[PDB]
Order: structure tokens, then C-alpha cells, then sequence
């Protein structure tokens, strides 16, 4: 892996390159790049020139009058990134001094009551990588961030999970803001129709191929986290369509604007 | 992993050391590798002699009346062989010009309507090591080849699961051809009854050890694939018998004839 | 991995540093070695000083009136540590002429009608890790130590379990002893709701994150098996508390006491 040095020199260059100093770190994933804009004193770093960073672009600024860095852009096993490689961010962050992260994500909805363009509150998840070992904790624990056996029980913050609901009720949406289970697999194929009926027995809702590592990581560390699913597909019967990484476009179609809107007032939360 | 010049190379010499063209490939697996003879203008290559192939033979012929290559042998993970390596000739193969793959396996029965000597079309699968990351495309995507994100819902070609049941019919078996989710696990040791009930609970039909990964880039590279499982088991109460690799005998105990007749059968069908 | 001869060295080793021929092994685990004392003609060994060892202690003696190996502390893949290397030392104890293993440890309970403090006789696992290849047997088989596809639906001796549960009527405990399905996942982190949830519903009775690799070499090398986990937990609400390692705690909290005399009263019964 990286040594607890790497991470602090990491993070010692970005403090020495920006006077922005966050408090919340929000991590955007899958079509879901689109606040740039409405970030204020931005500043950007490609992620290609920032020592230690995993092979894309990090951005301080403020949103809703509160100091932000963004990760505009993640990575993902299915690249061939070992979960220590995928996770270095969320360690770093710690070390800047963050507190609060926001994950975010595109998945496939499984729970019928589902449509696309919902936004699902991730409640809980369903590890299933780690089922097998595959853990950004494997390995030699340090104690400089966390225990041995973090809990994960309590992962998604309580309390912003209500706020979240709240925020969503002031901004008079149509339809309400779900809220549940999801579920990560490796990928990077789209799944058949067993292994989907599969998931949904087993008690997911959406399912994607990234966020729980970051979520482990941000938890074994102290981070309070919060996070969300933009919901955009799925097939359950053997008449069908197929899923297609064409529903990027339904990261724009509509969702920009409203997941744009709800993370702005969702600052005014923390 | 390889590069795409090892499968050009690896093409290259194939094709210059046979004037055979297949049109299909077949993959036989365990103990189903009678069809050597039936065909004709046969050409057999070692493993061991065709460049950068993984560590048996590769036979090329004519079936019936259709041009084919078949793997006489096959790779599977519990030997030690990533992905990558098990599934290397699947990507020759398209690069030979082939269009269609058979795959085809032994495995144990889940489904209690299964009897030893049943033939079962699969219809889908369940990708478990691909739950937990274990993929032939993990790692950057070669575009040569296909997507980053390919569609498995439709991976068993549905026409030729019509065509297969229409040719047994005109076999006049005794039995009917069984149809269903195989599931793949890494082996290889045989399951425990906990595990075969769980496997079931899942909506798993039969399980084995292999061809999952080679359906998968197979899919990805664009061949329209076929396969099917030889069934030969299984325990699933805590009085007993337990699962032996001496069931290889049921793959001949009167699979071979039926298994080949089959095959022949169907070559006309593409 | 390891070369046969690795393992012989070792086994030559320890041979000639003590005079003590164990016919049994006993794994203990996690807050589980009370037993150092109650040994008679006691030698022991830090695994530092075992050639080929992994990176704890070794202890040899006299149990009840039986000849033990016992391993005071064992290897954990969350640790990061490959199977292969996990499970090194039970190549080692065949070696050695022992002939039965008993395997122990702490796990978090599924079972409603589990209670902090029950004793559950392993009758059966989940080998999850296993679905997806992560298997200690994986790569060219050792035909010295077993067959290249061991069963393993009958690896709880049974007349071990009948014997158990004698032993344990003699004893007059107040409670009942518990017999169910172990599951193995990679940890370390603890698990979800969700998960849980999943796992109960997938048939397993307690969860934890060693043993079942230990089991399948020894039942590959022909070692008859016996084991048992100590309760200690678990979450399945979203009121709650959370999975503490301050429950190394229940392993002393009477754990100790019934534990040891339950093992040494059993040392009669092989
Ligand atoms: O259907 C899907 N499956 C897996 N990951 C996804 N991310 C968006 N949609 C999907
Ligand atoms: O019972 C079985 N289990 C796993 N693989 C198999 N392949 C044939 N039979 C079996
Ligand atoms: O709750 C638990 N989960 C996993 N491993 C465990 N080992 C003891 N308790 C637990
Ligand atoms: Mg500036
Ligand atoms: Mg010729
Ligand atoms: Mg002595
Ligand atoms: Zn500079
Ligand atoms: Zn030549
Ligand atoms: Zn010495």
C-alpha cells in the first residue's frame, strides 16, 4: 500500500498550493460531474499533479457558503486499481482536515417502487467483494487512522439522512426521495437476469460498481458520511432491452439540475 | 495481461499452419472431449507448441460439413491461471474469424427435477467471482475488442436455444432437454450442503467450475454463443454419499454418444 | 506457495526439539488460549524461532491424559496473509503424525435463539471467499497431501459431534449446546445490517472470519475434524449499539472456564 508519510505528504502539498481549507468532501461519480459551476474561489489540481495521486480532477471552492473539495472523478476496481489505490483520497482528505463526506453515484434500480431519476438515500449497503476479502483494511492496520475492527453498522450518518429528508420536502419535488440498500459488485459487465433477482432477494436496491470502499475507508477514519444514488435502469425477465452505459445520459437528463439544487441547500446542512 | 499483438500473433500462426477456416469454435470440458473423431480433414496443435498459449489440444476440423476449431481441454482458476490466461483463446478465435462458440461443461445438478445424464441448455448464469471482482476484463478496456461496459442479459443466444430444442426433438431422446441458470464458484473442492442449498435458494439450476469467464469475453468480442451442461450429481442432506471427480465416468456413461450425436447434429443449425 | 519440502523441514524441526508426539491439534482463536495451563510436560515454541513459520506461539504438552499440538493464536487473511500461508501449519501437524484437528473460535451469532456465551458445535460452513476463488487449495494440486477435488459436504466428523454432545450432558451445563452453519467472510470490518440480514437468510447461524480455510486442508490432507465457535453478538435493527473487539471480553466473561473444561473433558472422547 502507501505509507501513513505518503498521505501526509500528499496532503501537506495541497495545503501549501490553495488557501481553501474544507470541511466537506464530496466525491462525484458516473456522469455526475457537473458542479464546477456554482462553486465559488474554485481551484482546480489535475489529479496527474498532485504527488501520490492514483492515475480526474480535484476542486476546493465553496458551495453553499461552505468550503468544499470535490473529486471530480473516482476510480474503480474494474480499472485494475487494488481498494488501496481506490481509497487514497478519502485518507488524505482526513489529513486536510475534512470532517463530513458525500459519496455519490449512478446505479441500477432493483426495487420495482423504483424510476428512473430517482434519488436514493443510501441507508445501508451490501459489501460483496469484501465478502471475499477484497477490503481497502486488508493488510496491516494503522493505528494512526483507525482500529483493527471498525463497525460499519452506523455507516451512513443518521442525522443527515433526516436532514436530507427535509431538503428535499423545501424543495417541493414531484415525487419523494427514496431511501435504501445498495449494493456494490466489481463489474464491469452489466448483469444477467439471475444475478439480478438474485440481488434484489438478497434485500438491494440499486446496484453499482463503486463507493463502498470509500465508504469503509472515510469510516474507519472518523468521517461522518452521507450518500446517494442517482438511479438509471434495470432488467429482471428473459422480453427485455439490455443496460447501456448510454444512461449517462440520464445523469443529465434531468438529474444535473436537481441533484445540482439539492446538494447546494444540502451544504446548509452540515 | 496480453497485449493485442500477442492475440494477433498467436492468429497469425495459427493461420499459417492450417488451411482450416473455422466458422465455430467448441469448448469441451471435463470428460466431454470425444469429438475428435466424426471429425474430418482434422489438425491437432499441443497447447504447447501454438505461441503464447496458456500451459490439450486444439483440434481443427470439419463437423458436419461446418468448419470448426475445438479446444480439446480447457483452463480454470482453481489450477492457478488468472482470467486473463483462462480466456486467452477465446480472443484467437475471433481473431481467426470465428462467430459462434459452444461451450460446454460438466456440472452438478441443484434443480431436484435434474437426473444424472440430463443435458441442460444454459439459458443465463450467476457470475459469482465476478460478485467480488474477479473478471477476465478487469484492467483497462482494449476498444479492438469491445466496450467497457458490455451487456450480459442476452448472452446465450436465444435462436439457438431454439434450434436446440427442435434437434433434440428430431433425436427422439427418451428424456426431455432440461433448460437453466448455472452458476459458477471457484472450486476445487465440491460444496458443502449448506452451500448447495444457499446456491439453490439463489435460483441456481446446476454448478460447476468453468466457462462463466470464457461466456463473458466471448460476449464482450461479439460471438454469438451456445452452450450447455452435462449433468452428473449432488448432496444436499445432512445420510449421504459424497461428490466424486469418479463421475467423469457419467461423462462417458452414455453422455459420449448422446453428447456427440448432439453436437453433430447442431453444427447444422447455425 | 510452499514446496513439500518446506513442510518437511519444518516438521523435521520441531521433531527433533521436543520429545512430544502429538495425535491432536486444537486451533484457538480469538481470546480462546486459556489452555497453556491444565497442559502437562508443556514446551513451547514462539513461531519466530519455527523455520517457514508465518509471521503466537506453539505449544506441546499433555492434556488429558492425550497428546497435543496446540496453536495459541492463528493466521487471519484479513491480516493480509494468503491462504496458503494461513493454513501452513495444519500441513505441518499431518506431518508431525497427528490425526485430528480441533478447530475453535469466536463468531458473531445469527440465530435468534443464539445467547452471548453459547458454545455451537460447527456441523457444517459457508465457504464465501471460496465462491470466488480465494481458496487455499488453488494452484497445482500436491497429490502427497490429497486428491485434486476434495468433497467436503462430510467434513464435521460426526461421531466427534455425537461424542460433543455426551460430554457436554455430563458436564450438567444449564444451557443447551448449540450445532449450526458457520460462514466465513474476509472482515475486518464488521458488518452491516444489510448484510446480516443476507447472511442469516442464506442458512448461516454465526459469522466470523477464520477457520474454514484451516478445514478444508486438513480435510484435503485426510485430518478428521472437529470444531466449535463461542458466541459473542449481533446487529440486525436500524435502535441499536454497535460489534465491539471489546468482546474478547465474553471470551473470558465465563467463556474460559466451560471452554476449557469442555475441551479437556473431550480429549477422552477421540
Ligand atoms: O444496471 C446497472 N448495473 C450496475 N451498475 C450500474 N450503474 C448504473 N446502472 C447500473
Ligand atoms: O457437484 C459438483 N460441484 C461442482 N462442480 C461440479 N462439476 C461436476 N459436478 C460438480
Ligand atoms: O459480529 C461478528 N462478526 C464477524 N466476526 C465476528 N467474530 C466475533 N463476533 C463477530
Ligand atoms: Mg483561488
Ligand atoms: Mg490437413
Ligand atoms: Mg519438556
Ligand atoms: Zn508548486
Ligand atoms: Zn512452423
Ligand atoms: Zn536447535
Amino acid at each position: 500500500g502507501y505509507t501513513y508519510e505518503d498521505y501526509q505528504d500528499t496532503a501537506k502539498w495541497l495545503l501549501s498550493h490553495t488557501e481553501q481549507r474544507p470541511q466537506v468532501a464530496v466525491i462525484c461519480g458516473s456522469g455526475l460531474g457537473g458542479l464546477v459551476n456554482k462553486l465559488t474561489q474554485a481551484q482546480t489540481f489535475d489529479y496527474s499533479e498532485i504527488p501520490n495521486f492514483p492515475e480526474g480532477r480535484l476542486v476546493f471552492g465553496i458551495l453553499n457558503g461552505r468550503a468544499c473539495v470535490m473529486m471530480q472523478g473516482r476510480f474503480h476496481m474494474y480499472e485494475g486499481y487494488p481498494f488501496w489505490k481506490v481509497t487514497f483520497p478519502v485518507r488524505v482528505f482526513r489529513l486536510l482536515g475534512v470532517e463530513t463526506l458525500v459519496v455519490t453515484n449512478a446505479a441500477g434500480g432493483l426495487n420495482p417502487n423504483f424510476e428512473v431519476g430517482d434519488i436514493m438515500l443510501i441507508r445501508d449497503h451490501i459489501n460483496l467483494p469484501g465478502f471475499s476479502g477484497q477490503n481497502p483494511l486488508r493488510g496491516p492496520n494503522e493505528e494512526r487512522f483507525g482500529v483493527r475492527f471498525p463497525a460499519m453498522s452506523d455507516a451512513y450518518d443518521r442525522d443527515m439522512r433526516q436532514k436530507a429528508h427535509s431538503t428535499w420536502k423545501q424543495m417541493g419535488e414531484q415525487r419523494e426521495l427514496q431511501e435504501g440498500t445498495y449494493v456494490m459488485l466489481g463489474g464491469p459487465n452489466f448483469e444477467t437476469v439471475a444475478e439480478c433477482r438474485l440481488l434484489r432477494n438478497l434485500g438491494a436496491d440499486a446496484v453499482g460498481m463503486s463507493t463502498v470502499p470509500e465508504v469503509i475507508v472515510a469510516r474507519h477514519c472518523g468521517l461522518r458520511v452521507f450518500g446517494f444514488s442517482l438511479i438509471t435502469n434495470k432488467v429482471i425477465m428473459d422480453s427485455q432491452g439490455k443496460a447501456n452505459h448510454e444512461e449517462v445520459l440520464e445523469a443529465g437528463k434531468q438529474a444535473a439540475q436537481k441533484l445540482e439544487q439539492f446538494v447546494s441547500l444540502l451544504m446548509a446542512s452540515i
